[PDB]
């Protein structure tokens, strides 16, 4: 009689659906994990399901009882199971054996027993619903009885249609535990087999819930949003007006005398409520026969018509008043209609409707000849002619049309006097209650219903305005219907949860930002069972942070401040940092950084760097193609004939698809075919020094493309829908990549505009430094180690996308989103709509074509309204990749066909180079820039005042080394005697600032 | 079309679907035989003219 | 509202303010080289200087016309102030 | 929401592309203004010529 | 029905106007990488005039 927790037990096989190697979520009547499980006869309550696991070898468990209270009215159930096979008697008796052989089966009783049934660590599922008792047994015999903290599936044993009532059982005895199951979510791991290997949970932590909202079991560093919190309503309230008593009640309800039965009273009640039911504890109202509505309380609804009626009757007489009755009182008195929705009130009035000489006063109709309808009033008065002689006076067969009721005190029910009150229509029922405030709560104003926070209200109504609303339309003040005070409905919290984690491999521990809430708020909200979510992150007093995103209890916030690593919002950033804990800080802008700026201070460096950055293009998306007709009708005439009558969609839907798709092709024509002719390589391979062995193609291996292409490649991976394949085949788009390369790299970028014009490659990074103002000697003077630099900068970028593996992550990501696309728009094929089934087929064969058009109709209307979204988030995916291919065209013509001077266009840095790669689905860029680095102090002056003129450089700058004055490039350190053939002259020494003398001298 | 499948029916389920919840395979009970419902081949047809 | 949300942006406004002072403050004291590499003091009369130089006007011109070229500046900016201020349609997009 | 259970992934897909805009939205302030390096200090005290 | 049609007609708004946001944003980007991270020789792209 121990409790302890069930670890991932009770995992049984929802459907007979065999699946292979996916991840299926589904929502049933599971065993919550880590829920608190009772170690074992006492009676166990059934609570809709039990998952019992007996472990004993002994064989002590011999079976079960079943049933509610073994009183020989339900159908008690005995099974007995020795290793194997089960024997299972639906019996009803009183007890079973507790109110070699060492077996006892003496129960109580076999009375109808309807049904019976043959077939260490044995785990059962027992569960009713369907009029199916389900057993699902896992029958492992482990060696021994210890309670394993392990994982096993439940197979489907046996399914009973029993159609009985179940709330108690217990264990036959000739160790155990039980769990009780709940309505949950999981996400359930098919292996390749039917196997079911592993089960994730939905309601547990928050890491084991973007498992279920990703369908995955290892979730990646980063934030996801998850389901939406809502502080739930705490009470319920419904107000009213003072309640008006004062309807035509008492006067009609509580008379000493009626008119005549036939002849009803006009008890109009209108503009009041109608709470005649206090009147209930006034007089023993016996025939309460409400057929429509049947209030204890009426204090609410207004309405026009109410044809009330007042009656004296008979006891034994009521069976005639019923809707759509036929009898004395229908066919003579009064008939009620069949939609006879109103209450027949009849009360026994001995006390006030008799006297000791007889009450002689009270007539009704027996004899008429005619028929009353519903909602009439009888006024003929006339005797009743029942013989073929005129009818007048007493004599022969005829009587006097109003027999009078003999009222007695010594009469029975059935004849003692019933006053009765017909409630016939052609208010409402509730009690008002208390008004709470500052408390998220339902209220009922005046019919006027919501759920929200109600405050005190500084807004003045005019004394008719009962509602209040703004811009948005929505209920913003109620004034009290019984108090008449005017207060505000500001509506209850809500909001997202996000949840931030470091991945499922580095860690589990998560934190969770509920978006745009107060701390004490939400805090508040947990204390007293109020948040939706119901997970609760364990509040330790420091993981709770608040910030303008929102209440962040995952972590605690650090005052350090480092880059942002998994963004929160408002600058808030979180990280996993290794004790091993999540931590929160603000986002670092970088380091800070002042130049040290003056009069007279520059700048240049002495050395550079050749970097080689990667820039990585979507060019092109998958061509998909959709047969309108085969995706929404299953190749069913009926269906292709009702869709016949909604026009040209099918044939919308088609052109767009293929103007998308002749869009692709163009986009990779403009990219990649920007060339004339394909350019081959030389065989001599020498380049200068430069390697170009990554990049160009490599002959000794099918499709000819270069390693870096290669580690690209390698490292990206029914019912209508087609891919069609792309008019340029991959290798056809590494011979463009190879023709554009082998163009760069021999002619230079004189090939993109005009014939390709031969050039040695150092001559060309020679001018390609004169185009970013840095003379061509720098590259001769420098040839060997600029081009290890290069050399070695290439072989960065080879272990630069082999190490990372997110390096691809745009091209991926386009991929993975058409994928999804596809997968969304097939997986709503098994969508309802809204109607009987998903699948044609069976709708066809299920229903007569008339009836089944409407559930086609439906079916049509939510597959097309699919069809739609799916070509309208194309078309502006293939917008979006229009642009970027744009880009990589515009790319591809100015940083690879020559050299851009547009700043951080074709590299981070001066612009020496670009290399394309073809990618699937996209171009990648080798971009070669020019990085300045090691800089020198110096001080500087605009001019030089020599000949008392002032001297500018030509194109340099004028620099000192605390001494000598020389001038230099102004983006390499490269000091040079100041000459005349090296400035020139404008004007006198006035007029310039920082003019400083110096000698200038001609050679 | 109905081929011959290597997928282990476990000796309680009938149907069996794909992640996109299309049956890719079934067995009768009376041949209790697992086969395969790759479906029947189509496409498109695509006209080339001068 | 009714399930609708407006999440704040993850670049505070404090954030983007320091990102177009540190953008002003390397535009004004190191030039354009401090989007190409480290950040290369100059003072700004040569800056003013290299950029003359970039539209084909020598530099000797900023020099030979120094203070008036700021007046100018410092009128143009001016006139910024007030252009903005008066017309409200001037953030119109 | 169990009628709206059966219109098939219409929520997911819109909540999907809501969240693609708001990274869209970081992404876009993220390139127009974070391609600087490190914060630079304005001098001290100084005027610019 | 109805609601779901409004969802669905705000969300297509929106990503259309993301779309032309971020095709201003890609040109902002290029203006700060180009007027202001350098000098450009566009023609005005950096303001009327030289
Ligand atoms: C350019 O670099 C590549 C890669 O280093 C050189 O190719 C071979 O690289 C392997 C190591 O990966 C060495 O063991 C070989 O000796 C290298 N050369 C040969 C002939 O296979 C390539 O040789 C370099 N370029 C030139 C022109 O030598
Ligand atoms: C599936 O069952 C077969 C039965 O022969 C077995 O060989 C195979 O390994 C099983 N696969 C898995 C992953 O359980
Ligand atoms: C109607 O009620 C009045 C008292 O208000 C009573 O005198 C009269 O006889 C009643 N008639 C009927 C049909 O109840
Ligand atoms: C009328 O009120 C008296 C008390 O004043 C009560 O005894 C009697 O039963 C009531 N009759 C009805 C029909 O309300
Ligand atoms: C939360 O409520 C308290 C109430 O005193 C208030 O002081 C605090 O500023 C609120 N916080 C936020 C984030 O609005
Ligand atoms: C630059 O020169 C001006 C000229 O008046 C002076 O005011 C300023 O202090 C100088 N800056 C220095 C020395 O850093
Ligand atoms: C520049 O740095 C490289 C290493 O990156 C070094 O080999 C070279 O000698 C340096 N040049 C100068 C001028 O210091
Ligand atoms: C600036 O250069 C001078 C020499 O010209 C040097 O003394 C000083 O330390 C330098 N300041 C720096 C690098 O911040
Ligand atoms: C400045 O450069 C000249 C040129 O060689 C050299 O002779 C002198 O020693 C240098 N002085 C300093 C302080 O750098
Ligand atoms: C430069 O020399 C001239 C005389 O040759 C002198 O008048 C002038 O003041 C000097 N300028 C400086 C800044 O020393």
């Amino acid at each position: 009689q121990s409790y302890t927790n069930s670890f991932t037990r009770g995992v049984y096989y929802p459907d007979k659906v065999f699946r292979s190697s996916v991840l299926h979520l589904t929502q049933d009547l599971f065993l919550p994990f880590f829920s608190n499980v009772t170690w074992f006869n006492p009676v166990l309550p059934f609570n809709d399901g039990v998952y019992f696991a007996s472990t004993e070898k002994s064989n002590i468990i011999r079976g079960w009882i079943f049933g509610t209270t073994l009183d020989s009215k339900t159908q008690s159930l005995l099974i007995v199971n020795n290793a194997t096979n089960v024997f299972i008697k639906v019996c009803e008796f009183q007890f079973c054996n507790d109110p070699m052989e060492s077996e006892s089966g003496v129960y109580s009783s076999a009375n109808n027993c309807t049904f019976e049934y043959v077939s260490n660590l044995r785990e059962f599922v027992f569960k009713n619903i369907d009029g199916y008792f389900k057993i699902y047994s896992k029958h492992t015999p482990i060696i021994g009885r210890d309670f394993p903290q392990g994982f096993s599936a439940l197979e489907p044993l046996v399914d009973l249609p029993i159609g009985i009532n179940i709330t108690r059982f217990q264990t036959l005895l000739a160790d155990y535990y039980v769990g009780y199951l709940q309505p949950r979510t999981f996400l359930l791991k098919y292996n390749e087999n039917g196997t079911i290997t592993d089960a994730v949970d939905c309601a547990l932590d928050p890491l084991s819930e973007t498992k279920c909202t990703l369908k995955s079991f290892t979730v990646e560093k980063g934030i996801y949003q998850t389901s939406n919190f809502r502080v739930q309503p705490t009470e319920s309230i419904v107000r009213f007006p003072n309640v008006t008593n004062l309807c035509p009640f008492h006067e009609v309800f509580n008379a000493t005398r009626f008119a005549s039965v036939y002849a009803w009273n006009r008890t109009r009640i209108s503009n009041c409520v109608a709470d005649y039911s206090v009147l209930y504890n006034f007089a023993p109202f016996f025939a309460f026969k409400c057929y429509g509505v049947s209030p204890t309380k009426l204090n609410d609804l207004c309405f026009t018509n109410v044809y009330a009626d007042s009656f004296v009757i008979k006891g034994n007489e009521v069976s005639q008043i019923a809707p759509g009755q036929t009898g004395n009182i229908a066919d003579y008195n009064y008939k009620l209609p069949d939609d006879f929705t109103g209450c027949v009130i009849a009360w026994n009035s001995n006390k006030l409707d008799s006297k000791h000489s007889g009450n002689y006063d009270y007539w009704y109709r027996l004899f008429r000849k005619s028929k009353l309808k519903p909602f009439e009033r009888d006024i003929s008065t006339e005797i009743y002619q029942a013989g073929n002689k005129p009818c007048k006076g007493k004599g022969p067969n005829c009587y006097f049309p109003l027999q009078s009721y003999g009222f007695r005190p010594t009469y029975g029910v059935g004849h003692q006097p019933y006053r009765v009150v017909v409630l016939s229509f052609e208010c409402g029922p509730k009690k008002s209650t208390n008004l709470v405030k500052n408390k998220c709560v339902n209220f009922n104003f005046n019919g006027l219903t919501g759920t929200g926070v109600l405050t005190k209200s500084n807004k003045k109504f005019l004394p008719f305005q009962q509602f209040g609303r703004d811009i948005v339309d929505t209920t913003d003040a109620v004034r009290d219907p019984q108090t008449l005070e005017i207060l505000d409905i500001t509506p209850c919290s809500f909001g997202g949860v996000s949840v931030i984690t470091p991945g499922t491999n580095t860690s589990n521990q998560v934190a969770v930002l509920y978006q745009g809430v107060n701390c004490t708020e939400v805090s508040v909200a947990i204390h007293a069972d109020q948040l939706t979510p119901t997970w609760r992150v364990y509040s330790t007093g420091s993981n709770v942070f608040q910030t303008r995103a929102g209440c962040l209890i995952g972590a605690e916030y650090v005052n350090n401040s480092y880059e942002c690593d998994i963004p929160i919002g408002a600058g808030v950033c979180a990280s996993y940092q290794t004790s091993q804990s999540i931590i929160a800080y603000t986002m670092s802008l970088g380091a800070e950084n002042s130049v040290a700026y003056s009069n007279n201070s520059i700048a240049i460096p002495t050395n550079f760097t050749i970097s080689v950055t990667t820039e990585i293009l979507p060019v092109s998306m998958t061509k998909t193609s959709v047969d309108c007709t085969m995706y929404i009708c299953g190749d069913s005439t009926e269906c292709s004939n009702l869709l016949l009558q909604y026009g040209s969609f099918c044939t919308q839907l088609k052109r767009a698809l293929t103007g998308i798709a002749v869009e692709q092709d163009k986009n990779t024509q403009e990219v990649f075919a920007q060339v004339k002719q394909i350019y081959k390589t030389p065989p001599i391979k020498y380049f200068g020094g430069f390697n170009f062995s990554q990049i160009l193609p490599d002959p000794s291996k099918p499709s000819k493309r270069s390693p870096i292409e290669d580690l690209l490649f390698n490292k990206v991976t029914f019912n209508g829908l087609t891919v069609l394949p792309p008019l340029l085949t991959d290798e056809m788009i590494a011979q463009y990549t190879s023709a554009l390369l082998a163009g760069t790299i021999t002619s230079g970028w004189t090939f993109g505009a005009g014939p390709a014009l031969q050039i040695p490659f150092p001559m060309q990074m020679a001018y390609r430094f004169n185009g970013i103002g840095v003379t061509q000697n720098v590259l001769y003077e420098n040839q060997k180690l600029i081009a290890n630099q290069f050399n070695s900068a290439i072989g960065k970028i080879q272990d630069s996308l082999f190490s990372t593996p997110s390096a691809l992550g745009k091209l991926q990501d386009v991929v993975n989103h058409n994928a999804q696309a596809l997968n969304t728009l097939v997986k709503q094929l098994s969508s309802k709509f809204g109607a009987i089934s998903s699948v044609l087929n069976d709708i066809l064969s299920r229903l007569d074509p008339p009836e089944a058009e409407v559930q086609i109709d439906r079916l049509i209307t939510g597959r097309l309204q699919s069809l739609q979204t799916y070509v309208t988030q194309q078309l502006i995916r293939a917008a979006e990749i229009r642009a970027s291919a744009n880009l990589a065209a515009t790319k591809m013509s100015e940083c690879v066909l020559g050299q851009s001077k547009r700043v951080d266009f074709c590299g981070k840095g001066y612009h020496l180079m670009s290399f394309p790669q073809s990618a699937p689905h996209g171009v990648v860029f080798l971009h070669v820039t020019y990085v300045p680095a090691q800089e020198k102090n110096f001080t500087t002056a605009p001019a030089i005042c020599h000949d008392g003129k002032a001297h500018f450089p030509r194109e340099g700058v004028f620099v000192s080394n605390g001494t000598h004055w020389f001038v230099t490039q102004r983006n390499f350190y490269e000091p040079q005697i100041i000459t005349t053939d090296n400035t020139f002259v404008s004007g006198n020494c006035d007029v310039v600032i920082g003019i400083v003398n110096n000698t200038v001298y001609d050679p």
